[PDB]
């Protein structure tokens, strides 16, 4: 199953930087969403969920085709809550109708991280919309009530190794869980809309208590008011994961670098890039632009 990247006709860096800016500006202006957390976290969750359907065995799913736009995928119960990120982007697609769904959903994720003071994520254009019949079935995203073995095994299908898995979960400790959404409730840390390595720190230095939530699900709770999913907590149970958790807790920059590489790989899985394709773009932030 081959998916070759095709640059949107005649567009270049400037075109996409325009699209970046538009997303970044609305991020700035629609600041009260989710109790003034903003749309950042939901955008990077959306970029991960549309990429997380990929299966390295037959090259199905993945971000290439933008199939989250079809009812089947849009209505995946594991995607509950993502409708708000979709609706956020909708005005922008209208403003820039030449960009493909897949490029817009993945650039939304890159924009959020950079605007929330995360690392730069190089990004490549060229995803191409594919028909509804290419939509992956529900069920390829991970469960939260499982263990390390589960986590390790799951991510193998996305060709992610241990270091890559731990960098990706870390995920700047952004946003929170919502009971109505996932049957989980609460944030991973104090800065839910600044990209940091706080998750690693919190994991290792909080006092966690295994409790049941109002959705009758167990989660780990801290006196500080933070929470961890069973799959999150499993990272300190596994001896291989734990060592990496400790490395990222002790080195902000290493973590920043590692995440950038894994997130780009995640966004690019399944896509074939012609040698003649353009190099990846590195977008400047609003701040770097003085906007
Ligand atoms: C074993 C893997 C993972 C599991 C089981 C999982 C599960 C969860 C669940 C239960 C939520 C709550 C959704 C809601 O209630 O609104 C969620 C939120 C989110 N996750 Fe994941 N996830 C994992 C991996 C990832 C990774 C790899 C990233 C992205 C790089 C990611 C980014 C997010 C973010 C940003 C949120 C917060 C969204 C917002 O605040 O609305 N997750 N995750």
């Amino acid at each position: 199953l081959v998916h070759v990247a095709s640059v949107e006709k005649g567009r270049s860096y400037e075109d996409f930087q325009k699209v970046y800016n538009a997303i970044a500006l609305k991020l700035r202006e629609d600041d009260e969403y989710d109790n003034y957390i903003g749309y950042g976290p939901v955008l990077v969750r959306l970029a991960w969920h549309i990429s997380g359907t990929w299966d390295k065995h037959d090259n199905t799913g993945g971000s290439y085709g933008g199939t989250y736009r079809f009812k089947k995928e849009f209505n995946d119960p594991s995607n509950a809550g993502l409708q708000n990120g979709f609706k956020f982007l909708e005005p922008i697609h209208k403003e820039f109708p030449w960009i493909s769904s897949g490029d817009l959903f993945s650039l939304g994720g890159v924009t959020a991280v950079q605007e929330m003071q995360g690392p730069k994520i190089p990004w490549r254009c060229g995803r191409v919309d594919t028909p509804e019949d290419t939509t992956p079935d529900n069920g390829r995203l991970p469960d939260a009530d499982k263990d390390a073995g589960y986590v390790r095994t799951f991510f193998q299908r996305l060709n992610m190794n241990d270091r890559e898995v731990v960098a990706l979960m870390g995920a700047g400790a952004l946003g929170k869980t919502h009971l109505k959404n996932s049957g989980y409730e609460g944030p991973w840390g104090a800065a839910n809309n600044v990209f940091t390595n706080e998750f690693y720190l919190n994991l290792l230095n909080e006092d966690w208590k295994l409790e049941k939530n109002d959705a009758n699900n167990e989660q780990w709770d801290s006196k500080s008011g933070y929470m961890m999913l069973p799959t999150d907590y499993s990272l300190i149970q596994d001896p291989k994961y734990l060592s990496i958790v400790k490395e990222y807790a002790n080195d902000q920059d290493k973590f920043f670098k590692d995440f950038s590489k894994a997130f780009e790989k995640l966004l690019e899985n399944g896509i074939t890039f012609p040698k003649d394709a353009p190099s990846p773009f590195i977008f400047k932030t609003l701040e770097e632009q003085g906007l």
